[PDB]
Order: structure tokens, then C-alpha cells, then sequence
């Protein structure tokens, strides 16, 4: 069902410290997956915050799993799946988001509402002072009969060669009402990287991401 | 990195849980090249007044197997040694704050720990000792200034009834020397652990072994 090149559209309806902003983005994922790109544009004009922190908002299902481990994100289709995420930033604001993933034959469509409250006007976030997104080892845990929980440490290198840590916490619920196999505790490596377009007179950002799952056996 | 030979270690934990004191002394040895070793700990004050699981991280960053390429801060810290400041917040349960001190005595490293365990839930799986497994995880290492490393991890505990208790691990490793040490870039250290009661022993004596090895992930 994900055995072929695919496409996706992201519609993000968000707000930051009361100020609204919206973003549309889309991209493709060659097969196999776990290495794809996205092109997102802030339709409200210049994004009112560093793009960095939104990297995780603009495709679990496009991460290449090995055989042993089950790809919950994909199994969820066609009935799609929901996502309740949270990311608390150390000494700055936090961003709650709700995700909606609808499949469209070859194109998967997600709708997202994201709140970004309590952000520091002088923090490296509001001041666009984040330069890097540190690669990290995501933590995947079973969660009820139908869910899967994803905990992560997203770090962004600041301008002073400092480090901004985000505490990532995301619940992925399968929409269907049918028996789906939940997988055992594992991890998913996420290496991302975004980039200025320079073509559009508009705030348009390109972000690549490579993601692949893996296990580590218990002591027998 | 004069950890070329084998080592031994003595741990003296001076702790307390929701106001009730308790003390632990442990010792063990690490065969070269380390990253697979055992500790044997016993609760001198008698029966540990809480699950042993949560105190698995108390009973050695330096006995982890690092590959060539990543600086081994923990070992670099010697012979003068290092101290650790750490917090582990447990979901729906209490949190434990500990201060660590490490020094190398010949070929045997000794450490003393103080640890407050507060707000722990009497009816929880920690106080009612219902934790079963220690989920293997990928702890996150970060550079933290000129003479310290930061460690972040998700420590998950299986509950008897197939549930999950999550611990939010946050550890700072400060170098005590008055030299200039080499701080490593963001990397990871895999940590599998297993506990086992030494029944032959009449005291509250639990044995623990863990294998810990580091690695990194290239950027794009």
C-alpha cells in the first residue's frame, strides 16, 4: 500500500503567542521511503518564528522500517490516523498540535492545528536564532490497543553555538475500528535539514528528512 | 582513557524516599574493553522501601564502549574524575534528584551518591514494587559548555500488568579537573540493563548487569 512513489499535502492552521499564521506544503517520497523532501510556504507572509521548530509538523509513514519491526504508521491506512503532539522548549514556549492524516490513493493529506503559546520574544526561537536541527534517536512505545507513543529530544544549535532543547511527545492513534498490530518498543532515527528557497518572493522553505527504524534486543 | 586494563568500582548510595532514609553499597568490575559489566548492590538498611528499578541508573558513564571517533568524556575526566547532577521525573509518580562524585583509586573507581526521592506514589508501581523490565533505550548525549556533557534519556519500566512507567532522565556530567578537556559532539549511548535478585544472599541483594555502547549519526 506504500509500495510505490507517493505524494503528500500539508495544511497547517497555526498561531504563535496569539498571532495567527498558516502554511501549505507538499512533497514526494520515493520508494522505498525513509528519505523524502517537502516544500512549505507560509501563506500569511513571513513566518513569525524560526522555521526550525516546525520541522516536525511538515510523515511517520514515510520512514523506512526493517522487516522485524512493524510500521504502525502505515498499517493505519487506509483508515488513516490521528496525532496528538506536544513539544515543550526548555526556557521558552511550547507547541501543541493535532494531526489528521487522510490517504488519497497515492497522496496522503494531513491537516494540522498548532498552538505556539508562551514563547520568549527574546529567545532564539522568536529571534530566528536557530541554525541546526540535531539528529536524534526517536523512542517508539506501544500505547493501548490502537495507539503508539513517540518521545523525542529535538535539539537546535543556536547562534552562540548554544543549544535549544525541545521535549517532543506525540501520540499516534489509528482511525479505523479494527484489529491492528502494535509494535514493541523501538526507535526511529530522524535526520532533517531545512533550507531557504530564494526563488519565491514569499517565505518558502525546503526541508529534507531521512528516517529509519531500528531495534535493540533485551539482555537474554 | 587509561581504562586499558580491567577495573573495579565501589558505590556508596546515601538515599531517602518520601522522608524515609535508606543506604546502599555496591561493587563490581568491568572487563576490558568494557561496555558489558555487572554490579552487586545491597541495601544496608534492610528492605529497600521502593522498587529497585528506578535506582538502576544510580548503580558509570565511563564503562561504556566508545568507538574511535567520538571523544569519551567520562573516561577523559580521569584521573581527577567527575561529578554528576541528575534528575529523573517519573510520570504520575515522584522524581529523584541525585548528586554523584567519582574518583579513580588505582584501578578501582569509587563513587558516593546522595539522592532524594520525593512525591512518590504509595499506590504506584514504584512504591508497590510492580515494575518488571527495564526497556533498552538510546540516551542522548550533548556538549554542555567547556567542561561538561549533558545526557538525556527516556527510561521506561514495564509494569507487571503489561503497563508502562516512563522516567524522564536528565543528567549533567561535570569534569572536576583543572585542565582543558575535549568535549564531544552530539552522539548517543545505547543502554541495556537487567536486574536479578541474589537469593543465595539473605540480605536485600540485587545484581545488575548492563551493556552500553556509543554511536553517532551523520547530518545531511
Amino acid at each position: 500500500l506504500f509500495q510505490s512513489d507517493m505524494t503528500f499535502k500539508i495544511f497547517i492552521d497555526g498561531e504563535v503567542n496569539g498571532q495567527k499564521f498558516t502554511i501549505v506544503a507538499d512533497g514526494s517520497s520515493k520508494f522505498p521511503h525513509g528519505d523524502f523532501n517537502v516544500h512549505a510556504v507560509c501563506e500569511t507572509g513571513k513566518l513569525p518564528m524560526s522555521w526550525k521548530p516546525i520541522c516536525h509538523l511538515i510523515e511517520p509513514f514515510f520512514a523506512r522500517y526493517p522487516d522485524g519491526i512493524s510500521h504502525f504508521a502505515q498499517e493505519c491506512f487506509p483508515e488513516g490516523l490521528s496525532i496528538d503532539r506536544t513539544v515543550r522548549f526548555e526556557n521558552d514556549g511550547t507547541m501543541t498540535s493535532h494531526h489528521t492524516y487522510e490517504l488519497d490513493d497515492t497522496c496522503v493529506v494531513s491537516r494540522i492545528t498548532v498552538n505556539c503559546d508562551g514563547f520568549q520574544p527574546d529567545g532564539p526561537i522568536m529571534r530566528d536564532q536557530l541554525v541546526d536541527i540535531l539528529p536524534n534517536e526517536t523512542h517508539m512505545f506501544p500505547h493501548g490497543p490502537n495507539a503508539v507513543r513517540q518521545l523525542a529530544f529535538i535539539g537546535f544549535t543556536t547562534a552562540d553555538g548554544g543549544l535549544m532543547m525541545g521535549h517532543f511527545d506525540s501520540k499516534m492513534t489509528f482511525n479505523g475500528s479494527r484489529a491492528i498490530e502494535i509494535p514493541g518498543p523501538h526507535f526511529v532515527t530522524i535526520i532533517t535539514k531545512q533550507m531557504r528557497d530564494t526563488s519565491d518572493k514569499r517565505d518558502h522553505v525546503c526541508q529534507r528528512e531521512v528516517a529509519y527504524a531500528h531495534s535493540v534486543p533485551r539482555i537474554t
